[PDB]
């Protein structure tokens, strides 16, 4: 369509022939499927392997190894010499790193690419659609979302596409349009058409826009756009590239690389520097002036022997697969660097409903008047029973059975329970059960009503389905709901205005009230007694809250509801409505009618997860807005507080916390662990408190007011049957919405980080080792014992497969017995620094030695001596000292597999002691990661692979040696087993 917020609701659903009440057909979906496409955006692969190879600006080093062979190649016509057979093999050398470089980028992060889309896959974005699949609403993907759908949209929603509105259900439908306008306040929306067809987006108030979130209300829908049709789509600019925070890790990482890469020129400057034109110097020297390659050859050597180059590939892949078990285990983690900040955990703000408790709500107590003698008062109190969603239960006064229709004030109660009620029970046909839609406090409330039936329906002969909402029913057949007062949280309470379908002679219309019982019954300036109607006295007042007092505290530890009707209030036309602030100011001069009191249990493994955050040095903060004695009663039973522990200044309600002095302000979020009856700004302000102590706290949130302390909060947790608007202002989802999946998750975090250290403590420390085996060559001037692609190999083959299989290590067994870490904390120590060199100084030695072994002693080597090597530069025909010696030799294969062959059983050996950081291999046994064992056969057969295939060990400058030679490499590698674990041993009962 064109001007979709010009045309009538009539003329948009026209244009695209749907219903508004049954949807689009299977078929019509699939017609509009093929024409429209999904409403994904097209993010670009682009496929590109010609320009990713165009791009790749990361290895600065080995891309100076491209122009030394490039321009040189002016010699080749004009080389002097006969030689053909030894002349092209060596560019080969220098080009394959080029032509493998463009591997190393691109292999490495289009898997990065896949791993941010991965993280969404997991929770894919919904959406609410009506289609003829179902008479009630449909859950699908967004992307399914075709124009001309009907969809649903509520508070927190995120609207999945471009919509003209059809119905609005809620009194007022606000919209945040802040992503697509610079509008910062929710914006009012109606169904009229907009005339202007020129009018801009800020205008166009009949519209949902894609991208744009539902801050109040509920509505209906048809869609007009998808995809880049979408008012946001076409755009597509006001996005930066990816811009994002460095983590504390790849900083570390970033700083140490950008260091050393200094370090690189404080070796080659050693180098180059020689020359030293010499100022003073013969004529005739016999020079040879062509050796403008060997500080050329050596720098490059260096950077492949100095740069992980296989150290992202690993992260990348621990980061994405580690995720994915995270996930499995109920925590989907929206934000990479959120699972290091995990780790670092040590404050948890948890709500209470659904999070703590296991939100299974049943209502087992109510009471209403009885008698009003004098300034007292007695109560009907009455039992429920039944505890799941069931519409099944007896309702029982001292225990014995009752008919609810005889008390007028249970009559009241239930019509209130059904009248202030968005929520209703559907019977599951295939689970056989009955299950809740909307709010669990709400629904305990529905399926009382059934259970009540005070008007004597007759149930017997009914269905499943219709035992449902029947009893509801008949009181909505005689009270109509015209329209409500949504609930707030700041007055923390709720009402609905209704009028019965009997034309009455008189006003006969009523507001029927029900929220906290603090602040309801605060604002009742009367109490029904039957269908009396008598002043509340301030005894019958503290009647009335003590007993509601007792029901909270208890060991059921009830969530407690007032009960109450305005019997007198204004029109519709005399409230503003478009504003819940107002709501409070509409809900006075109230009839208290009654209280209701509801299970909430808590959840069974809440408990010890609560010991495990103390084991852990994790203080947890109880967060809700429900009643102090129902919060603080939770917090013994699950631990948070002791059972006889005096909590006096450890809990708040959030009015108490707002009127403490600044001091006691700072105190109480220091030692509290309960803040009960909160509002969305207490949050905030706690966050603001915990970060001034320096803390790193994760706190929780589920609705749109939450969104700011999500934000502000260094892990913003979002329950997963919560808000949109939540989710997206968060760095996790509880999948499950429960308490113990935020400690995995911290474990979990804690064991990835910590599998993080091994393979970087471990790739570096193999680059440690190759740095001063290059410069061992150098300085004992020894030959070529290692070339650059034989450490890129081993860097992504060798090294690759056992760093990966090293994220994979089980956690310590104290891992949650240590306190959080500090995200200052230094990846390497004073003496972890010590096992860099011992261990780096070892391999290096241990590939110079088995270079130089095969060479100067062995049964099978041409035995040169130790002068000969450091001088084999000089081996010639003319010098006197190179004299009954050959110079062909200097040159082999054999030297370079020794070297190789001990490097490759080092790393295996050196990742056998990374299996843990100072735990002996004796208790550790190298079986204790399976994926380690297979990681070192699977890198060993690609290296007894590399010999045995032909065109391999030609292009590597190898050739397998024989079984004795073999058997020398394992007397210098085994050994570096023994030297870690006198490390490991040092620390241990040293250290
Ligand atoms: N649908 C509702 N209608 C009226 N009153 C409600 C409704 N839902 C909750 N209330 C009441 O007012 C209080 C405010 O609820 P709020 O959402 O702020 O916290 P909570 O519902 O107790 O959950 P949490 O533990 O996550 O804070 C509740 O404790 C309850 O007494
Ligand atoms: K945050």
């Amino acid at each position: 369509m064109e001007n979709a917020h010009t045309k009538t609701v009539e003329e948009v659903l026209g244009h695209f022939g749907v219903n508004e009440s049954t949807g689009l057909s299977l078929e019509q979906v699939k017609k509009l499927k093929e024409r429209w496409g999904s409403n994904e955006l097209p993010a670009e692969e682009g496929k590109t392997l010609l320009e990713l190879v165009i791009e790749q600006f990361e290895d600065l080093l080995v891309r100076i190894l491209l122009l030394a062979a490039c321009i040189s190649f002016v010699l080749a016509w004009f080389e002097e010499g006969e030689e053909t057979i030894t002349a092209f093999v060596e560019p080969f050398v220098i080009l394959l790193i080029l032509v493998a470089n463009a591997i190393v980028g691109v292999w490495q992060e289009r898997n990065a690419e896949n791993a941010i889309e991965a993280l969404k896959e997991y929770e894919p974005e919904m959406g609410k659609v009506y289609r003829q699949d179902r008479k009630s609403v449909q859950r699908i993907k967004a992307k399914d979302i075709v124009p001309g759908d009907i969809v649903e949209i509520a508070v927190g929603d995120k609207v999945p596409a471009d919509i003209r509105l059809t119905s609005i259900k809620s009194t007022t439908l606000r919209v945040d349009q802040s992503i697509l306008t610079g509008e910062s306040v929710s914006v009012i929306k109606h169904t009229d058409p907009v005339p202007d067809p020129r009018a801009v987006n800020q205008d166009k108030k009949n519209m949902l826009f894609s991208g744009t979130n539902i801050a109040a209300g509920k509505a209906m829908g048809v869609v007009v756009a998808t995809g880049v049709n979408t008012e946001i789509g076409k755009i597509r600019d006001e996005m930066v590239a990816t811009e994002q925070e460095r983590t504390p890790l790849q900083q570390k990482l970033d700083e140490f690389g950008e260091q050393l890469s200094k370090v690189i020129s404080l070796i080659c400057i050693a180098v180059w520097i020689i020359n030293i034109g010499h100022f003073n110097d013969p004529v005739h020297g016999g020079s040879w002036i062509r050796g403008a390659i060997y500080y050329f050859k050596i720098a490059v050597a260096l950077a492949v022997a100095a740069i992980p180059e296989g150290l992202p590939a690993v992260i990348t892949t621990c980061l994405a697969l580690g995720t994915r078990r995270m996930a499995k285990k109920n925590a989907i983690v929206r934000s990479l660097p959120s699972v290091e900040t995990l780790g670092c955990t040590s404050v948890i703000c948890s709500d209470k409903t659904g999070t703590l408790t296991t939100n299974q709500m049943s209502v087992c107590r109510m009471f209403i008047l009885d008698r009003v003698e004098g300034d007292t008062c007695s109560l009907n109190e009455f039992t429920i029973t039944g505890s799941t969603y069931a519409p099944i239960g007896e309702v029982h006064k001292d225990d014995k059975p009752v008919n609810c229709h005889q008390y007028d004030g249970l009559v009241e109660l239930a019509t209130i329970c059904a009248l202030c009620n968005d929520s209703a029970l559907d019977y599951n046909e295939a689970k056989g059960v009955y299950e809740k839609v909307g709010e669990a406090t709400e629904t305990a409330l529905t399926c009382l009503v059934e259970k009540m039936n005070v008007f004597d329906t007759e149930l017997k002969g009914l269905s499943k389905i219709e035992r449902a909402n029947a009893c509801n029913s008949v009181i909505k057949q005689l009270m109509k709901k015209e329209f409500t007062l949504e609930f707030s949280r700041d007055r923390k309470s709720m009402s609905v205005y209704c009028t019965p379908n009997k034309p009455s002679r008189t006003s006969m219309s009523k507001m029927f009230v029900k929220g906290a019982p603090e602040g309801v019954i605060d604002r009742c300036t009367h109490i029904r007694v039957g269908s009396t109607k008598v002043p509340m006295t301030s005894g019958v007042k503290q009647k009335i809250m003590s007993v509601i007092r007792e029901w909270g505290s208890g060991s059921d530890t009830l969530r407690c509801l007032a009960l109450a009707t305005h019997d007198n209030p204004l029109r519709r036309e005399e409230m503003h409505l478009e504003d819940s602030a107002n709501f409070i100011k509409y809900e006075t001069n109230l009839t208290f009618v009654g209280c209701v009191g509801m299970l909430d249990p808590p959840r069974i493994e809440v408990a010890s997860s609560v010991k495990l955050c103390r084991q852990a040095g994790i203080r947890v903060i109880m967060i809700t807005g429900d009643n102090k004695g129902t919060a603080v009663a939770i917090c013994r039973r699950i631990g948070i507080f002791g059972q006889d522990e005096d909590v006096t200044s450890k809990a708040f309600t959030g009015r108490e916390f707002d009127e403490l002095n600044p001091s006691a302000q700072r105190d109480a979020c220091l030692n509290a662990r309960c803040f009960a009856r909160v509002e969305p700004s207490h949050k905030s302000k706690i966050v603001e408190f915990l970060q001034s102590f320096d803390e790193i706290t994760a706190m929780t949130g589920d609705g749109v007011n939450d969104a700011p302390a999500l934000k502000k909060a260094e892990i913003g947790i979002a329950m997963g049957s919560g808000t949109a608007v939540a989710k997206t202002a968060s760095e996790m989802v509880l999948a499950d919405d429960n308490f113990s999946t935020i400690v995995a998750a911290v474990e979990e975090g804690r064991a990835i980080y910590n599998n993080m250290k091994q393979f970087i403590r471990y790739l570096i420390s193999s680059n440690v080792g190759e740095v001063v085996c290059i410069f061992l060559t150098a300085a004992l001037g020894f030959p070529e014992a290692l070339i650059p692609v034989q450490l890129l190999w081993v860097n992504l083959v060798t090294d690759g497969l056992p760093a990966t299989a090293l994220g994979f290590n089980p956690p310590d067994l104290d891992i949650m017995n240590k306190p959080p870490r500090n995200p200052k904390e230094p990846l390497i120590s004073g003496w972890l620094f010590f096992r860099y060199l011992a261990i780096g100084c070892y391999v290096g030695a241990a590939t110079v030695g088995a270079a130089a072994w095969w060479f100067i002693a062995a049964d099978g080597g041409p035995r040169v001596s130790f002068y000969q090597l450091s001088h084999f530069l000089q081996c010639k025909e003319d010098n006197p000292d190179f004299e009954g010696v050959d110079c062909a030799i200097f040159e082999s294969p054999y030297p370079m597999t020794m070297a190789l062959s001990v490097l490759v059983t080092i790393e295996m050996c050196n990742a056998l002691n990374s299996l843990s950081e100072n735990q002996s291999l004796l208790r550790m046994p190298p079986w204790e990661n399976i994926w380690l064992v297979g990681s070192i056969c699977l890198s060993m057969s690609l290296h007894f692979l590399i010999l045995y295939v032909e065109p391999l060990p030609l292009i590597f400058q190898i050739t397998p040696l024989n079984v004795t030679q073999w058997l020398m490499v394992l007397k210098i590698s085994l050994p570096v087993i023994l030297m870690d674990e006198t490390l490991k041993f040092v620390a241990r009962n040293y250290l």
